[PDB]
DNA sequence: CGGCCAATACTG
DNA sequence: CAGTAT
DNA sequence: GCCG
């Protein structure tokens, strides 16, 4: 459907994505779900009364509310610190997050020339950097499907038992894709190890590859890779890969995982938890020891999942297709 | 007071 | 480990 | 931020 607050989600959006270029991250959930409510909603919220009466908006969140009912703008707007602009371009640099943001701002830093010039960067961010304008660009789906075959084929040419499947917002179902995820493993429950090593090199040796960010090499145990490759040709951009290689065994949890969204996947963990369980790209285990933190102090069973169907059902969640958990 | 939309993988 | 990432 |  459509927003019908849109001159309400509209000003708190703005303070959602300040706090939360400022590390705040529970308070900058807080205005998400109340943001998210708003629109799901049926019809222009017009009383403080019907604000509060929307779960996931008390009355913090409904004082503001008539605010721009009341004001047509809301005064908290202007009160939100100058350096969150900044912020926000510093924390869009692919490996630099809220902390080195906020230490390169307080360093006197203002711009890209400045972080380029006098910043110290690490690995991962001097690629982020030189990639700043493709990193925040979606490709087409098509592309995606590209980039998808070019590492099947790659993978699948020293093994065509090699199963590879393209995830995340691909996997979805979704016109354009941030990067492109891709799942790997093998059926036989054993060929998928060590396959990374010969992977990469072989990508590298058609020059896919262009820069790493995440990859351990050294250790034979490497779960993933996250990267940047381009294809051939005129007009193309550069574009983020995602790979992980998984045992057959936990083919079912890692598709889970892998195909998100992260939304989903955190309120399916949450659900699990809930339940004494525990759900990572791993497994689905139960009889999960937890503290009154909300953190495991016990391991607990790994139960058997070979299907994704298999994961909602021990949950007693009603199976849904990858498209419906774009959250 | 304090958990919430989690649980896990690299980097240095 | 803290930071950043998925 | 919300909510118990
Ligand atoms: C970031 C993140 C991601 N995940 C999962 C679930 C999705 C996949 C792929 O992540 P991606 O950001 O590419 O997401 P994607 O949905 O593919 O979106 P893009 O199109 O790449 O932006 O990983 C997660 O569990 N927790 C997180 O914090
Ligand atoms: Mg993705
Ligand atoms: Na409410
Ligand atoms: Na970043
Ligand atoms: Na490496
Ligand atoms: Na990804």
């Amino acid at each position: 459907a459509t927003n019908h607050n849109l001159h309400i989600t509209e000003k708190l959006e703005v303070l959602a994505k300040a706090y939360s270029v400022q590390g705040d991250k529970w308070r900058a959930l807080g205005y998400a779900k109340a943001i998210n409510a708003l629109k799901s909603f049926h019809k222009p919220v017009t009383s403080y009364q019907e604000a509060c009466s929307i779960p996931g908006i008390g009355k913090r969140m409904a004082e503001k509310i008539i605010e721009i009912l009341e004001s047509g703008h809301l005064r908290k707007l202007d009160h939100i610190s100058e350096s969150v602009p900044v912020l926000e371009l510093f924390s869009n640099i692919w490996g630099a997050g809220t902390k080195t943001a906020q230490m390169w701002y307080q360093q006197g830093f203002r711009s890209l020339e400045d972080i380029r010039s006098q910043a110290s960067l690490t690995t991962q961010q001097a690629i982020g950097l030189k990639h700043y304008s493709d990193f925040l660009e979606r490709m087409p789906r098509e592309e995606a499907t590209e980039i998808e075959q070019t590492v099947q084929k790659a993978a699948q040419a020293f093994n065509s038992g090699l199963l590879c499947v393209a995830c995340g917002s691909y996997r979805r179902g979704k016109a354009t894709c941030g990067d492109v995820d891709v799942l790997i493993t093998h059926p036989d429950g054993r060929s998928h190890r060590g396959i990374f090593s010969r992977l990469l090199d072989s990508l590298r040796q058609e020059g896919f590859l262009t820069d790493d960010l995440v990859s351990q090499e050294e250790n034979g145990q490497q779960q993933k890779y996250l990267g940047v490759c381009r294809l051939p040709g005129p007009g193309r951009r550069h574009r983020r890969l995602d790979i992980i290689v998984v045992p057959y065994s936990e083919f079912a949890c890692a598709l889970l995982y892998f195909t998100g969204s992260a939304h989903f996947n955190r309120s399916m963990r949450a659900l699990a938890k809930t339940k004494g369980m525990s759900l990572s790209e791993h497994a689905l285990s139960t009889a999960v020891v937890r503290n009154t933190h909300g953190a495991k102090v016990g391991p607990g069973r790994v139960l058997p999942t070979p299907t994704e169907k298999d994961v909602f059902r021990l949950l007693g969640l009603p199976y849904r297709e990858p498209a419906e958990r774009d959250w």
